[PDB]
């Protein structure tokens, strides 16, 4: 079997990417932000606190012929930005682009943080890092991925986001029209429970590439590019006025700067990410004061390639018997 699904940008920055998955019988379409790096399917529901819901879709498992409460089973989980979501758990049948999976694990919130209600546009996360960091107790659960594994034509999901424009998430196969070149495949951890990778360097605009470890994860959730304090001084520094804000949290920059490309490796590979990527538009509205899309990791324990870097590519999640990554220019 194959799924094919259209991502979309949930707001003129990219700021998250939403796709539209059936739950239950018969369907209710709710548009979920597909993470790889988190691993539990949770969604608004009828049981998510009333005053924590604003203007989201929910899931009500009573108005499902196939759902089924998954008895004593909780969750509870805490995002790298602080949000958070709890709840109980039903298995119902999820579909995701003609991809049907029966007895998901389908998280129902009951409480969620307040980015999540005042996101009207993500009506849930669909988890696509390892089944290892899923936060179901007593009985840990399987993302989506792991339940269709076995049936798919070949054990891989790809990301294929756009820039400012949607894209695609496949299931079970690679669409060899999607990339220009070849794929460069490398190795993935699997110790922390994401899709764990070291790059190979980076270079900033017309620079010369510097050779030098990164290691990361590939993550679908995260809006930005977070890395290594030195990489994104490097970067900044050639940006006139850019400046490490406290007051705002992070690398800001005069609107009316032209921002260089980054590049980062994938073995002897290049990944280019176009200046225009790297801006997120004014701290506030009308501010002449714009955000960037590279920050440092130093604060987080972790480097993370999120959507600013993804979308410069075609990315290949491969769960295979030894997991990889593989990375092509399109």
């Amino acid at each position: 079997s194959t799924g094919s699904a259209t991502t979309t940008p949930i707001d003129s920055l990219d700021d998250a990417y939403i796709t539209p998955v059936q739950i239950g019988t018969p369907a209710q379409t709710l548009n979920l932000d597909f993470d790889t790096g988190s691993s539990d399917l949770w969604v608004f529901s009828s049981e998510t606190t009333a005053s924590e819901v604003d203007g989201q879709t929910i899931y009500t498992p009573s108005k499902s012929t196939t759902a089924k409460l998954l008895s004593g089973a909780t969750w509870s989980i805490s995002y790298g930005d602080g949000s958070s979501s709890s709840g109980d758990v039903y298995t119902d049948t999820v579909s995701v682009g003609g991809l049907t999976v029966t007895g998901q694990a389908v998280e129902s919130a009951k409480k969620v943080s307040s980015s999540f209600t005042e996101d009207s546009t993500i009506d849930g996360l669909l988890g696509l890092a390892f089944s290892t960091l899923n936060t179901v107790s007593p009985t840990q659960q399987k993302t989506f991925f792991d339940n269709a594994k076995a049936s798919l034509d070949s054990p891989v999901f790809t990301a294929d986001l756009g820039y400012h424009a949607p894209g695609t998430y496949n299931f079970g196969f690679i669409d060899t029209t999607a990339y220009t070149g070849s794929i460069t495949y490398t190795a993935v951890s699997t110790k922390q429970g994401f899709w764990e990778w070291t790059s190979t360097g980076y270079a900033v605009g017309s620079g010369t590439f510097k050779s030098t470890s990164i290691d990361g994860i590939a993550d679908t959730g995260t809006t930005l590019l977070y890395l290594p304090a030195t990489v994104v001084s490097a970067y900044w520094a050639q940006v006139s006025g850019a400046k490490s804000s406290s007051s705002v949290g992070g690398y800001v920059f005069p609107c009316s700067a032209t921002l260089p490309s980054f590049t980062f490796g994938v073995g002897s590979a290049r990944i280019v990410i176009p200046g225009d990527y790297i801006d997120f538009g004014p701290i506030s509205t009308g501010s002449s004061s714009c955000f960037g899309g590279i920050q440092s990791s130093a604060g987080i324990g972790i480097n993370i390639f999120g959507d600013v870097a993804l979308k410069a590519a075609f990315v290949v999640f491969n769960g295979a018997t030894t997991p990889t990554l593989g990375f092509a220019s399109k």
